[PDB]
């Protein structure tokens, strides 16, 4: 976004043997062909190469060194003012850094050799810290010096041979240095963590542009709290993109066997880190002395809470150094540092994003390529349930799921590394989508665990119903937008009803199976603590899980046996029930987001339902009570059947006519008994046969051993007069109580205008 | 196949127990034998089908040992009557060695359990502590 920004692309070269400066370029700079370029380099990367001006062959934008770039981490198109770097001159006998790994390749003493062909006319780019085409000993001989400060290169007469380290560098610290933490993941939080950081580049870059802003620089800030995503990669991406000592604490050096060991030297490394230069102060373990000893007893405690504020307060407080306020939790936190002063400065939040995590995704997966058919990005947007953070968790998945099917379709291989195994993981969604099966987000994964259920299409019945529940979900994963759009908002909560649980907790338990994001079901038991005063703190804990968790479908057992609150008295369990249900409708009313509510709970006694819930807001769709129709009852039975074995024998049109609205776990009952009928018969029989004969060959065909592969005719119609009703007279009660309950909250008329 | 209650270290200590009891027993089966323990006869004591089953009937879940604590049960030939229940629970019982034979043929999972409405007072814990003993 700078004049000095040309359209730097990738050089005919990835070294800077075929760049192409415009034009342009060697018009407006003085950007020759064979000159030293002063040029510019991200994570403090000096090139003072020699680009060649390409403009004969195209006059086309800035052509740029692939390779060095890459290895310099440079940017493509970055402001680089390329000017001459005749200043920077070398001393004769400098101390050239001879590497191990420039040594990895190259035979004899080719480092003599080499460094004759480099002291005069070295053919190379002048500079440090990128890829240079160095060929000697037939290997790539980079035994170069990492950086001077004065010329990087050899900017002394050719003959100046600088006197190289006697050492060799090992290849892995090479590796460790590239793969430093730069900007590039500090992606996201392109609002917050942007601003904080330009904050203090300015006061980097352009500390006299706040001085004359007429009122003080800020003297600090501190930095946002991170709900566990981890803000030690925040911290170090900004420490290596940061050229300041950042003295990085420890909750270790706050512990002191001598008496204010800790404390003192915690003063004196402030003390040090100031004097030495515009330092930082990488506090971690920010959330470690939280409360400001309010509550806390403990003495030595509070002599580290008093020398911290000592330190952050009093004269000179405002030196040129500032802290990160990398919080676990702000609520353990507290005001002796909230305040401009207090601290650096007042203090943010972090916290993860799906959208962006998208783009964070990208970053991830361009870490290591993995995939060339794999639509990664557009199935990360698809899976949103991801815990952002454990973005990371997925990918290692994917790799995993990757490595395991190339590792067991071959033997080790290690000679042999196959190009499918050696370049990436996959090349497609497979892997991608064994990590999805796989993967889960690990907070819930850690807070709850689940069984596994058929899909809400594996089971049928309600189809209206669970249309509607899959529109409400797709809704705002679909188009929210058009909800705005439409200039209104998503619907809260829903309630279930039908027969007394005859698979409404399994028609539950397969809605959640079928959903598509992440979904909780919560049991009345993990409701009261025995000791008093934490019940309600569980209550308020699960319910901040939940809001953390959005977007999470909540489901729970049944309300009307779990929560009575207007259903079982007006009194509630001792308060604790009323501060539940208080919280409840806290969390169904108030102020919040609520990415993804859900409401799951059956209809146990209409009666026993809480007004307060009942409302909208807390409940918007009704618990509708259905019960198996005799076309219902059908289709519930060839459903269940789908799963078995069933024979021609045994006709299901004459099952829905003896059904005359039985319940579908009746049905479910009636074939198991004549299951277990089948089962029995089918062991008699093989027992029979083994004992015919001492050598005799017993059941030869097992499915023809039972009655049949198949059910037998016979053994459902012996099930069936074994089999009792599930129409009750009380049954009739209830359903005329449910009734009531909707032809009240039914209005007579189509109210057509 | 019998030993399906308990697993683990309970199933090591099972394993100790038995060789426990049979070295008890040969121990025993002998006398002091301090002057001439005979080797062979130590590695003849082995382990005894029988004493294998002593310690495992003497042995039992680590879990429902801190959990549970049964009193003598009499064996469903000492119950009297309800061939058909003795049948259903003879039944349910099977059901654990073969279901997965059956869930393969037709696919259909068992029953929980049984409500015992029996008459009022007649005496139920006589037929769950027949149950008990038949129990594998």
């Amino acid at each position: 976004n700078r004049p000095n920004r040309l359209i730097v692309d990738e050089a005919i070269n990835e070294d800077n043997s075929v760049v192409s400066l415009s034009q342009p370029k060697m018009d407006e700079l003085q950007l020759f062909r064979g000159d030293t370029v002063l040029l510019k380099g991200k994570k403090r990367r000096e090139a003072v190469c020699i680009v060649l001006s390409d403009d004969t062959c195209s006059d086309e934008k800035i052509r740029m060194n692939r390779v060095v770039r890459n290895n310099l981490r440079v940017r493509l198109g970055d402001v680089i003012s390329i000017q001459p770097c005749p200043d920077v001159k070398y001393g004769k006998r400098i101390h050239v850094l001879p590497i191990d790994d420039t040594v990895e390749g190259i035979t004899g003493n080719l480092f003599e050799v080499y460094l004759k062909p480099y002291f005069l006319e070295a053919y190379r780019p002048i500079r440090k810290g990128d890829i240079f085409l160095v060929r000697g000993g037939m290997r790539a001989v980079e035994f170069k010096v990492v950086e001077t400060d004065p010329s990087p290169y050899c900017i002394v007469a050719p003959d100046t041979v600088i006197h190289c380290e006697g050492e060799p560098i090992k290849r892995e610290d090479e590796e460790e240095s590239l793969n430093e933490v730069g900007y590039d993941d500090i992606g996201g939080c392109r609002k917050q963590l942007a601003q904080i950081k330009e904050m203090v580049e300015l006061p980097l870059r352009h500390p006299a542009l706040f001085k004359a802003i007429g009122v003080k620089p800020p003297r600090g800030i501190l930095l946002y709290g991170p709900p566990g995503t981890g803000k030690t990669l925040i911290a170090r991406a900004v420490a290596n993109e940061t050229g300041a000592f950042f003295f990085l604490i420890n909750g270790p050096e706050i512990m002191s066997k001598l008496a204010g060991e800790s404390e003192s030297n915690l003063r004196k490394a402030f003390e040090e880190a100031e004097k030495n230069a515009p330092a930082i102060i990488f506090i971690d373990e920010l959330d470690a002395i939280a409360p400001k000893r309010e509550k806390t007893h403990g003495e030595v405690e509070r002599r580290i809470v008093s020398q911290l504020l000592t330190l952050m307060d009093g004269l000179k407080q405002r030196a040129h150094v500032i802290v990160m306020a990398a919080t676990n939790r702000p609520n353990s936190i507290d005001p002796a540092l909230r305040r401009f002063g207090r601290f650096d400065r007042e203090v943010d939040i972090g916290i993860p994003d799906a959208t962006g995590r998208l783009e964070i995704l990208q970053i991830h997966t361009k870490n290591m390529k993995l995939a060339d058919d794999v639509d990664l990005e557009q199935v990360a947007n698809e899976t949103h349930g991801h815990v952002g953070a454990d973005l990371a968790a997925l990918c290692s998945e994917a790799a995993l799921q990757a490595i395991r099917k190339k590792m067991d379709l071959i033997d080790l291989e290690d000679e042999t590394i196959d190009a499918e195994v050696m370049n990436s993981l996959a090349v497609t969604m497979d892997d991608f989508r064994w990590a999805l099966s796989q993967s889960n987000p690990s907070a819930l994964r850690e807070t709850v665990v689940e069984v596994p259920q058929v899909t809400w299409e594996d089971i049928g019945g309600l189809e209206d119903v669970k249309r509607e529940l899959q529109e409400l979900v797709q809704y705002p994963v679909e188009h929210p937008d058009k909800f705005l759009k439409f200039g209104m908002t998503p619907s809260k909560g829903v309630l279930f009803y039908g027969p007394p649980g005859c698979g409404k907790t399994l028609l539950a338990k397969a809605i959640a199976n079928e959903c598509q994001a992440n979904f909780i079901s919560i049991k009345g038991p993990e409701l009261l603590t025995m000791w008093f005063g934490e019940s309600e703190a569980n209550v308020r804990e699960i319910f901040d899980k939940a809001r953390q968790a959005a977007p999470c479908v909540l489901f729970f057992d049944e309300l009307d046996s779990i929560a009575k609150a207007r259903g079982g008295n007006i009194g509630d369990g001792g308060g604790a029930a009323d501060r539940v249900i208080n919280q409840i409708l806290t969390e169904m009313d108030g102020m919040s987001t609520k990415k993804n509510v859900f409401i799951i709970g059956a209809t146990n006694r209409p009666d026993i339902i809480d007004p307060a819930i009942l409302r909208p807001g807390r409940l918007d769709q009704l618990i509708y009570i259905p019960l198996p129709d005799e076309k219902s009852r059908v289709a519930i039975l060839k459903a269940n059947l789908r799963k078995s074995p069933v024979a021609k024998d045994v006709d299901l049109e004459f099952l829905a006519k003896m059904t005359n609205g039985f319940s579908g776990a009746d049905l479910t009952e009636i074939c198991q008994r004549a299951c277990k009928l089948a089962i029995r018969e089918s062991i008699e029989s093989e027992i029979r046969r083994e004992r015919e004969r001492q050598t005799n060959p017993s059941a030869m065909e097992v499915e023809e051993d039972d009655p049949v592969p198949e059910i037998r005719r016979d053994h459902f119609e012996e099930a069936m007069r074994f089999a009792r009703r599930s129409v009750s007279d009380n049954d009739i009660r209830k359903y005329e109580m449910f009734a009531q309950t909707l032809q009240q909250s039914r209005g007579f008329g189509s109210f057509r205008f």
